[PDB]
């Protein structure tokens, strides 16, 4: 069937995701391709990785870059009647993308499912019940910003000190200091 649930994102020390439509930070070259990396790579054959991605995170992508290219991209939005232009899906909340999933025209096509923000995207993710993991970039430095990633609810979540393939040591680009961190929980 469908693989992992998954959460990606970068938040600064005073859990910054964006400010005016666009990253806090300015562009961190690796850091990206460390996204990229992560929400493209399947572990099956034939199978494309799920993006799901809020109504502002769309169109804060360039759009000669939409949509994110080698994974089928989905957007959240109750205002939205159709998926935007570039876009072929398009749900009313997390949980009716989830269910999307199970459909044919999903399920043989897709492996791991990618949350790539933003807040409220994350929020819905974080409650759900059941098999999650966050990954985790902590930009060790505080950036303004206008939009948030929620607190983790470390009574619910493991870090692991290691995971397959994610370096865990400090990152350096642009004066910017980071490192890649994991987050697991089972309910
Ligand atoms: N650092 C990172 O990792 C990261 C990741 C993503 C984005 N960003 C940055 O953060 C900003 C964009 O994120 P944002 O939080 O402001 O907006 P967003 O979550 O991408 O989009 C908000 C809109 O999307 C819909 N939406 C969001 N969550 C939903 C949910 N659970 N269910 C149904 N609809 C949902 C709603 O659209 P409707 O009003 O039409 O219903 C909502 O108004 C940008 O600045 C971006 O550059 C950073
Ligand atoms: C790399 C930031 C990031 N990092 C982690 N770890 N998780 C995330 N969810 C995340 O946000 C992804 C936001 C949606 C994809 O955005 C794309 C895609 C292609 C081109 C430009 C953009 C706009 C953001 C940008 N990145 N670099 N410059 N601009
Ligand atoms: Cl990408
Ligand atoms: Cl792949
Ligand atoms: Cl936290």
């Amino acid at each position: 069937m469908v693989g992992s649930l998954n959460c990606i994102v970068a938040v600064s020390q005073n859990m910054g995701i964006g400010k005016n439509g666009d990253l806090p930070w300015p562009p961190l070259r690796n850091e990206f391709r460390y996204f990229q990396r992560m929400t493209t790579t399947s572990s099956v054959e034939g199978k494309q990785n799920l993006v799901i991605m809020g109504k502002k995170t769309w169109f804060s992508i360039p759009e000669k870059n939409r949509p994110l290219k080698g994974r089928i991209n989905l957007v959240l939005s109750r205002e939205l009647k159709e998926p935007p232009q570039g876009a072929h899906f398009l749900s009313r909340s997390l949980d009716d993308a989830l269910k999307l999933t199970e459909q044919p025209e999903l399920a043989n096509k897709v492996d791991m499912v990618w949350i790539v923000g933003g807040s409220s995207v994350y929020k819905e993710a974080m409650n759900h019940p059941g098999h999650l993991k966050l990954f985790v970039t902590r930009i060790m430095q505080d950036f303004e910003s206008d939009t948030f990633f929620p607190e983790i609810d470390l009574e619910k979540y493991k870090l692991l000190p290691e995971y397959p393939g994610v370096l865990s040591d400090v990152q350096e680009e642009k004066g910017i200091k980071y490192k890649f961190e994991v987050y697991e929980k089972n309910d």
